[PDB]
């Protein structure tokens, strides 16, 4: 099933989700099709009318010399106040969408998707320190993700 969250993986379960939105960097990645080469990726975040949440993906193709977007829609699947959402970007077909882990200041968040195959570090930074970047490998690692599998994306100061 893939529009929920990998087995034995905690979600944020005290989340607000007015704090999540703008723009975060991707520091780093499990690569699949979608974004393999893609350079100095953001996520940026809105509410909609039907509360739901505009997910716009954008990054930089070396390949075609150009910026290209992604245009999601994110619902929650239960209660607004646990970070366990689904995407689609093209009609009913979602993915799971999971924030497993979030600093008090939501400056820094893991997320995954529905398996142990989708796993992202975001910042609202597009560098992080050496300190959060070891709390965020020791999380994931602890939940079973296999963190040799990170892409480090291209960001400015990286």
């Amino acid at each position: 099933s893939s529009s929920t969250p990998p087995r034995g993986v905690t979600v944020v379960n005290n989340f607000d989700c007015k704090r999540y939105l703008g723009t975060w960097y991707e520091i780093a990645r499990f690569d699949h099709r979608a974004e393999r080469g893609l350079e100095k990726v953001t996520a940026t975040y809105s509410l909609r009318d039907d509360g739901g949440l505009n997910v716009i993906f954008k990054g930089y193709n070396p390949d075609r010399g150009m910026w290209q977007q992604y245009v999601g829609k994110a619902y929650f699947t239960g209660a607004p106040t646990r970070a366990a959402l689904k995407v689609a970007f093209f009609g009913p077909f979602y993915g799971g969408y999971n924030v497993i882990a979030l600093d008090r200041e939501y400056r820094h968040a893991l997320v995954c998707g529905p398996d142990r195959d989708y796993l992202w570090i975001n910042s609202r930074t597009p560098t992080i320190s050496d300190e959060v970047k070891q709390e965020m490998l020791a999380v994931a690692t602890r939940e079973g993700f296999d963190v040799s599998k990170f892409i480090w994306v291209q960001q400015p100061g990286s």
